[PDB]
């Protein structure tokens, strides 16, 4: 069975759920970059509308309704930046202690958090506080994560040849304003802080520019946008905040290359938590003597010690072959299995609605890795798959949340499952078309449908774990 009060949940993110029935939210670049024409004919984005989405802004009583009647405790919920402050926060100065190009202090008082109070919408701040209450007043688990991906206008236009939504040097800065601002009027509610939602997606898709040395240039600017935010809004909260980040199960073609494996997991992921955990930014560094771009301390202290948990993501696996002086994801196997099938994977597995191989052991894998490098308390942010049918979901829940066991077991400070997702949702560039959801919605009518597999979800929350009558869908390989 599975540790006491285990935490079994649901993730949610502002851009794919809120909108739908009211109060549309067009102030985003995600908005507008799912609405350009260009975007939708030369195959970007799916063409479907946000704002006729799932209406979680309006409906999320009756879906956490849902989510209490199988046995849900927990819930992660997004903020989003653009409905806090619709209008710049530029004209609210603060402190900004820099060097070489490291920002190593954002000075956030309180004179900031009455400057920003003028300026934020104050009516967002009570929806989002009502949703808050909603699930922290049936005992559940709150997890706020500030930034998914979408971002206010003012911060970032794609109108005036990718999304652009990186961080710079401005963006920090109002990002720090505004997750001090988050953490002080919800600093004791959420009972866990997420400063962003998958960052390396972000940093790795914002920009046309896919060499490695611009690649970690921008996740630079994510690390101190964390480190910095940390800092801020540690002085109103006493809870642990971390990152949630996207994972895979790194693995070398047929395990031949393991230095390759390494070399894919630091470049993409423990250069990140390696800064803000001890600040290690050598990488950081030894990108930018290539790019003639000004470089600081090779160990910095104001990033260091700025993670208090771990949201991991997982999928399925990421298979990795060395090109020249680089790496591939192999297609037909893991994330890039829906190119050679759409049924089965190389190694004969089955795959998603979106091309994700299942891998549950994976799972096991993933959070190995991460507890054998840091050992901080952790939690499974996503894990899902795009099945409409609920074809593969039922065996994909069970599986994964053994061999997620099978990782406490070994000593993985993981003390919560927060499946993506509760309902289906728009699957950014995709749509609707891939549906997550333990629960099926239907646009047209905003109908909830409960899914088969959200019944065994239901099961294993009444036993926290796995009766030996659910074993068989367990198996690992299907």
């Amino acid at each position: 069975m599975f540790p006491k009060n285990f935490k079994f949940g649901f993730s949610e993110a502002g851009f794919q759920f809120e909108m739908g029935v009211s109060d549309i939210d067009t102030n985003t670049d995600w908005y507008k970059w799912s609405h350009d024409s260009e975007n939708i004919k030369n195959h970007i984005v799916s063409g479907d509308r946000p704002e006729e989405g799932v209406g979680y802004w309006d409906l999320y009583p009756k879906d956490h309704d849902l989510a209490e009647y199988i046995g849900m405790n927990a819930a992660r919920i997004g903020i989003e930046w653009s409905r806090i402050f619709p209008v710049s926060t530029e004209r609210v100065t603060v402190e900004v202690i820099e060097e070489n190009g490291d920002i190593l202090e954002i000075k956030i008082t309180e004179k900031t958090i009455k400057e920003l109070d003028l300026l934020s919408d104050k009516n967002a701040m009570q929806h989002y506080t009502n949703i808050f209450n909603d699930i922290k007043k049936r005992g559940w688990f709150l997890v706020i994560n500030l930034f998914h991906w979408s971002l206010p206008l003012w911060i970032n236009d794609p109108s005036n040849n990718a999304l652009g939504n990186c961080m710079n040097r401005s963006s920090v800065i109002e990002f720090v304003k505004y997750a001090a601002y988050i953490s002080y009027y919800f600093g004791s509610i959420a009972d866990r802080f997420a400063t962003m939602n998958e960052p390396n997606e972000v940093f790795k898709t914002c920009s046309e520019d896919k060499r490695v040395e611009s690649y970690h240039i921008r996740m630079k600017w994510f690390v101190e946008a964390h480190a910095r935010s940390y800092d801020a809004m540690k002085q109103f909260t006493n809870r642990q905040i971390g990152v949630i980040y996207a994972n895979g199960d790194v693995q070398s073609f047929e395990n031949k290359d393991p230095k390759l494996k390494e070399e894919v997991e630091y470049e993409q992921r423990y250069s990140f938590f390696d800064a803000l955990i001890h600040g290690d930014v050598h990488w950081y560094v030894g990108a930018c003597r290539k790019t003639n771009h000004v470089h600081g301390k090779s160990i910095r202290p104001d990033l260091s010690n700025r993670i208090d948990w771990i949201g991991v993501n997982y999928y399925s696996r990421n298979v990795v072959k060395r090109k020249e002086d680089g790496y591939e994801n192999v297609r037909g196997l893991g994330y890039d299995t829906g190119w050679v099938s759409y049924e089965k994977s190389l190694d004969g597995r089955s795959v998603s609605e979106t091309g994700w191989e299942i891998y549950p052991e994976g799972i096991y894998n993933i959070v190995m890795s991460y507890h054998k490098r840091y050992e901080l308390p952790m939690m499974i942010t996503e894990n899902g798959m795009a099945d409409d049918n609920d074809r593969f979901r039922p065996r994909y829940l069970v599986s994964h949340l053994k061999n997620l066991e099978r990782a406490i077991n070994d000593g993985a400070k993981v003390d919560g499952y927060l499946h993506w997702a509760l309902t289906d949702n728009f699957e950014w560039g995709s749509g609707f078309s891939k549906k997550f959801g333990l629960i099926k919605v239907d646009y047209k009518t905003k109908k909830r449908y409960l899914r088969p597999s959200a019944l065994i979800m239901k099961e294993i929350t009444k036993h926290n774990g796995i009766p030996e009558e659910l074993e068989w869908l367990g198996e690992d390989k299907f």
